[PDB]
């Protein structure tokens, strides 16, 4: 019952967000702004502006909430069905077109960008683009990959199917060069890290629920990847581009093992040209839980 | 008078571009579509179709198309001034997001991508973003980098200017692997290609006028680099991409030296991943005029 044709022609509804300036920062303070001082200058700026909170700026990966619901809501294909309990998130990229305003409504066009039969598991990829409703401008693109277990074995094991509809080069895992860092950043996550992140729009109880997340094989509920991936982007921001958050054009943030809350994020980054190339891990167990890169703005100025 | 900040705040005015199908296939003509061979399956499907010419599939480089006008008109930018006479086009770069229509009415966001002080020249790099009027969907996005000839010096000489606004990696120079090419397709170009080809938009007499490119340092008018991209791009559609013009998701075109209508254009591909690095000769004169890359798309059922 697996059509490539029909899959491929098959169009995905479109969606609307909006969000104000107070989920602006409940996201910052989701994702660490101002966690050991409150009085960071380059932090404050995403919680608090003397002129009003409709002046704050917007961290870059907030752009990753354009994206909530679509994968663990069901989103049916033609011909592929697959299990949303089962589901690993294994990559986020995502491009900041224009800076990302404090207030905004978006229309989010979602397209099918990627999906591979992996034998046992599929690895689907979806495309968000989300345009501002005034201006009709591309604000930004996410691109979510997902490991989908047990959605393998549907087409032809003599040619398994392989679809990538984007430049392959776009959240390709860079390595890690053999020097060393440039800047390392330590930041400690609260134990209320999950309970906060999640007022911004993923409920999902792995990251609440205890007795949930000893159903999934943990001791206690494990953050979200994605506010993991908030918090390297942070330092980043802090240690790399001065503070300012419009320098990030592109993020690319690669999962690899699990973050609990209240453990201590240590992000390693190098500077290739006008690419940050980052590392971030768990400094208790020393475990590597995300890598990726960053593309950033050059500016002699 | 050059600030930096007042720069990189300026808006620059969206404009608006409408072509039919009959733009679609000139152009697609101008570019040497069935050049060779008047029943080439794989090509006539550029300018004619059974069912209409509104069925017509749209070459992915004339997506270029959607930029005319801008530099060459003047583009007041604060604190900068430049000669548009002067003007060489360096590079083009574009990324295809949904395959092109056949028609269209299209408005064209437009943003200051990059700006470089080179001594006595200055490289800049527009952006043009073509959204589709019914939908609102973006259809593609070009970047074009320009060689301004006496344009450099407007900031300190001590620490110079350098802006890059967008990921730095796109439009990168890629090096030609030292193995053997894995495809090269030759085609002629007509000697009245750059009259045909500047119909589609650009009529620059330094691609028509004898007396006009003599003084600009050419013996003969010279064929537009985007013709010769069009050439190019054409060529790994039909070598690379199976005919498929909606395979291509990224074109990236360094020009390099001239070429004259009238010249044998030899396009040299390798495939290194879902990239196709490419090169273009003119086989007469035997010199490099054309480099860059393809993104194209991944289907294992093709």
């Amino acid at each position: 019952e697996f059509n490539s044709d029909l899959l491929l022609a098959h169009k995905l509804p479109e969606t609307r967000y909006t969000y104000n300036e107070r989920d602006v920062a409940i996201y910052a303070l989701g994702i660490g702004a101002c966690g050991q001082d409150a009085v960071d200058s380059d932090e404050l700026k995403f919680v608090y502006h003397r002129n009003g909170q409709d002046l704050i700026q917007v961290l870059p990966t907030f752009a990753s909430l354009f994206t909530l619901g679509s994968l663990t809501e069901g989103l049916d294909l033609p011909g592929f069905k697959y299990d949303p309990s089962l589901l690993l998130h294994g990559q986020q990229y995502i491009e900041i077109y224009r800076p990302l305003p404090s207030k905004a409504s978006l229309i989010n066009k979602v397209s099918l960008a990627g999906l591979q039969d992996k034998g046992k598991a599929a690895i689907l990829e979806l495309e968000t683009r989300s345009y501002e409703e005034g201006s009709g401008e591309l604000l930004c693109m996410n691109r979510t990959t997902v490991f989908l277990r047990g959605a393998g074995g549907f087409s032809n094991s003599s040619q398994p199917f392989s679809y990538k509809n984007y430049p392959s080069n776009q959240g390709l895992a860079v390595k890690i060069p053999q020097r060393q860092p440039l800047t390392v950043c330590e930041e400690r996550t609260q134990p209320s890290q999950a309970l906060l992140y999640r007022l911004s729009g993923d409920y999902n109880p792995l990251h609440s629920d205890p007795e949930f997340a000893k159903l999934a094989g943990f001791p206690r509920p494990i953050l979200h990847g994605l506010c993991t991936l908030g918090f390297a982007i942070k330092a980043i921001i802090k240690c790399v581009c001065k503070g300012d958050p419009t320098a990030v054009k592109t993020i690319s943030g690669r999962f690899l093992t699990t973050v609990f809350p209240g453990e201590t994020l240590i992000t390693e980054m190098w500077l290739e040209g006008l690419r940050v190339i980052y590392q971030t891990k768990v400094k208790e167990r020393n475990k590597t839980v995300l890598a990726g890169y960053v593309d950033i703005r050059g500016l002699s100025s």
